C-alpha cells in the first residue's frame, strides 16, 4: 500500500525524487516518528536525516565536466558544479534545515520567509521576508520539512516567482509529504523539482499527515 | 572502460558494494584527486565524502523491525538496529575516517591497528594494536581509505580473526580500491563485506593506484 | 581609551560581564570587523567567537556542589548545574547564535521572537513569537549579536516579563554593544545579566555601531 | 590543599598556564572524572573541554598588529596571528585532541608520535612517527591529555628537538597534570610552554594521578 503509493507518486510526477528507502533511512524515520522520543534524540536524528536529504537534493544542480590531473600525474575526468545558489527556509520548521545546508555548502546565502495562514479564512499570508538581493539569478533550495496541503510552499513559490526566480530553478527539499500536497504543488508549478524522504497516506481534519510525525517545528525546537 | 571493470567486479564479487555514483559523488572525487587542491579543501571534501560512505556502510548491519506509535496516536512499522559494533581504523590513514563514524554513531568504541611493512622484506608486520576487549562479540567497521594490493588490510583481517572476530561480521569500509585489491581480499576472506566509493583502473610500478589520489594519509594529515 | 570605556562601563554596571580580551579574541573580531572578509570566512569566525561567548555566558547559571568518585575510587568535589534554561533568539541576527547554544547544550529548547521597529515613529513592535510553554519557569539565554539603542532588546524582555519570566533569570548574550544601549538595558531592567565581547565607542545617525561591524544579520546570512 | 598547590607551581613555573577555573570547567571535569559517566557523554564533555583548552593555548602564539577598515568605513586596530603551526599528537590518547584543533584551525598539519615504555625495562621508546617535513620551521602544539610522571612527553620533546624544532616553539597542551610531571618537564626543557586545565594532588603507588580521571585513552576510545 505504501509501495503502491510510492510508485504511483513516482510514475505520476516525474518531477519528484524519492530518497532511497534504505534500512538506515527507515530506522531514522522510526526514531523520529516515535512519540516516546526525547528531544535530544529527535534533534540528533532529524539532523542526521537532513544532511542525507540535502546531499541528495544537491544532485539536482547542474554540472559541467571537468578534467584534472592526479598527483600520479595522470588525467581524471570529472565534474564540477558552477551554479550560484542559495537556500530559502520557510519559518520556522524550515529553519532546522539551514544548518544541514550550511554544513555542506560553506557560507551558502540563506533567505528566510515567514508565512502565516489567515485567521478568518486561512488564506496563507506573507508576513516577513529577507532574501538575497540577486536571488533572481540563483538556483533555490526551498526548505520545508512537511508538505500537508502545500498551502505554504505554494505561497512561498508564488513570491519567489514574483521576484523573478525561474520556476525550473526551484528545488523543494522535504522530509515528509502527503500525496495531496504533492499533487497541488505540481498542478500549480509543474516545473519545480521536489526531493523527499517520505510520503504518508492521508491528511487529518487538522491537516496533519498520517501516520506522520506530529508537529515537526515544535518537536525540533522543543516548543512542545 | 570503467563500466566494464565495474561490471565484472560487481559480477564476480557479490560482497562488494560500490556506492551510487551520483554527480555530487563524482564532483567530490573530482576535487579530492586534483593535485592542486589546497589542504583545507582536501580535508573538507574528504570528510564530506566520508560521511556519506559511512552512511552507506551502516546499511550492512542486521536490523530488527519495530512498530512505533506516533503523536498522531497511530502506529508506524519501523526498524531498529540491535547489533554491537565498533570501528577499527588502520593506522594512520584509517584514522581519518573515525570522525565520520563518530559523527553518526555517538560514542561508538574505536579500535586501532598499526600495520607496517618491513623496510627490506616488504612484509606487513603487526606493530601496535589497542582494541575493545569484547571485539569478539562485535561487528567491526574496518577503516582504511585506499585498497591497492590489499596487502595490509589482509594482515588487519588476520589479527581480528585471531582475537576471535567472525569473518562475516567484518565490514570493510573503503574510499578507493584497485581490482587486484578486491580479488585478493575476497580470495583470502570470502566472507567479508566491502563498501567502496570508487574502483580505479589498476596500479603502477610503484604499486600506487591510478589514476588514483596520491598518498591519502599524507594529503589528509598534511605530511606532504 | 578603549580601556577607559571598558572600565567605566565595568564599574557602572555590575551586571555586565565582558569576555577577557585575548589576542585571539581580538584576532577574531579583527577578521570579522573587516569589510573585506568573505562570507565563508565571516561565518566561520563568527561561529567561532559565538561558541566562546556562550561558554562564558553559561557560567552565570546557578550550580550545586556534587561529589563523585573517580575510577581510582577516591572522591572528587564537583559542582553541578541543574536549572531549566532555554535560549530565545531575536529574529534574524540572533538566530545565528542558536547553533552555538545547541553545540553545547544538546537539544536545548529554543524560542524565537520577531520584532520590527515602527516606520513612521520608531517603536519596535512584536511581529511574531514562538516560545516554550513553561518559559516562566526557565532561565533564559536571550540572544542578539548587537546592541545599539537597545530598543529591540528592551521589547523582547518586556514580552518575556509579561509571560512571567523573572527578570533576574534573564541572560543577555551579545557580541557587540554601544554604551548607550548598555545604559538603557540596565536603567530599564537593572536585575538582568548581560554577557558581551566588545563595546564600541559610538552610534551613528542610521543607528549603526562604530567602528562596529556593519549589519551583522546580513553579512552572516549573506542577504547583503 | 589544592590552593597551596596551584600556587607553588604557578609560582615556581612561570611557563605553566592553567585555564580559568570557572564553574563550568569544574562541572565538566566533574562529569569526565566520574566513574559512572557513560561513554557517549564522556566523549561529548571531553571534546567540549578540549575545545576550550585549545582556544586557550592558541593564545600562546606570536601575533602581529593589523588595522582594518570596517563597513562603517572606519578603522580598527586588530591583531593577526602569522606563524606556521601544526599539532603533534602523542599516540594514542593525544589523538582525541586533534579534532578540537582541527575544528578551530582548519586543515592544520598534524604529526603523530607513538611512544611506548618497554615491557620489562619501562624505558619509553619511539615506536612510530609521521610528521610534517618542515616541522623545524613551525610552532608545535603537542597534545597529551595526561601528564603524570612525564616520561612520555619528555621523550616526545626529545625527538622533536632531534628533528630541529626550537624548544621555545613548543606549546604542550594538556588536560590533567600532576606536580611531579610538571617539575620534570621543566627541569628538562625549561623553555617549553605548558597549558593545562587542572593539576591533581599526586600519583598512586601505581603511577596514576589522583584523584584523577583514570585511563583517558581507554575511556575516550572505548577500550575500558
Ligand atoms: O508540522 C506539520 N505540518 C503539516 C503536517 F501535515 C504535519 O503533519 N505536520
Ligand atoms: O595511500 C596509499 N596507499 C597505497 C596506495 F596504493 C595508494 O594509492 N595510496
Ligand atoms: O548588524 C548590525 N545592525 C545594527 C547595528 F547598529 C550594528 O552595529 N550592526
Ligand atoms: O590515563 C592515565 N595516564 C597517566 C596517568 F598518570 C593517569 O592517571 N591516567
Amino acid at each position: 500500500q505504501e509501495e503502491s503509493i510510492l510508485q504511483d507518486i513516482i510514475t505520476r510526477f516525474p518531477n519528484v525524487v524519492l530518497m532511497k528507502q534504505t534500512a538506515q533511512l527507515r530506522a531514522m524515520m522510526t526514531i523520529i516518528r516515535d512519540k516516546e522520543t526525547p528531544k535530544e534524540e529527535f534533534v540528533f536524528y532529524a539532523d542526521r536525516l537532513i544532511r542525507l536529504l540535502i546531499e541528495e537534493a544537491l544532485n539536482e544542480l547542474p554540472f559541467q565536466k571537468k578534467e584534472v590531473t592526479t598527483p600520479l600525474d595522470v588525467s581524471y575526468h570529472g565534474v564540477s558544479f558552477y551554479s550560484k545558489i542559495c537556500g530559502v527556509s520557510i519559518v520556522r520548521a524550515g529553519e532546522s534545515m539551514e544548518s544541514g545546508l550550511r554544513a555542506v555548502c560553506r557560507g551558502v546565502r540563506i533567505g528566510k520567509i515567514l508565512i502565516q495562514r489567515d485567521e478568518t479564512t486561512a488564506e496563507p499570508k506573507l508576513i516577513y521576508e529577507k532574501l538575497p538581493a540577486d536571488i533572481r539569478e540563483r538556483w533555490v533550495m526551498l526548505l520545508d520539512p512537511m508538505c500537508a496541503t502545500a498551502g505554504s510552499v505554494c505561497k512561498a513559490i508564488e513570491v519567489l516567482l514574483r521576484l523573478g526566480v525561474k520556476e525550473e530553478r526551484i528545488i523543494f527539499v522535504n522530509i515528509l509529504a502527503a500525496p495531496q500536497g504533492i499533487e497541488r504543488v505540481f498542478k500549480e508549478y509543474p516545473k519545480v523539482r521536489m526531493v523527499t524522504a517520505a510520503v504518508d497516506i492521508c491528511l487529518n481534519s487538522r491537516y496533519y499527515i498520517v501516520p506522520g510525525i506530529g508537529d515537526f517545528g515544535d518537536r525540533y525546537f522543543g516548543t512542545m
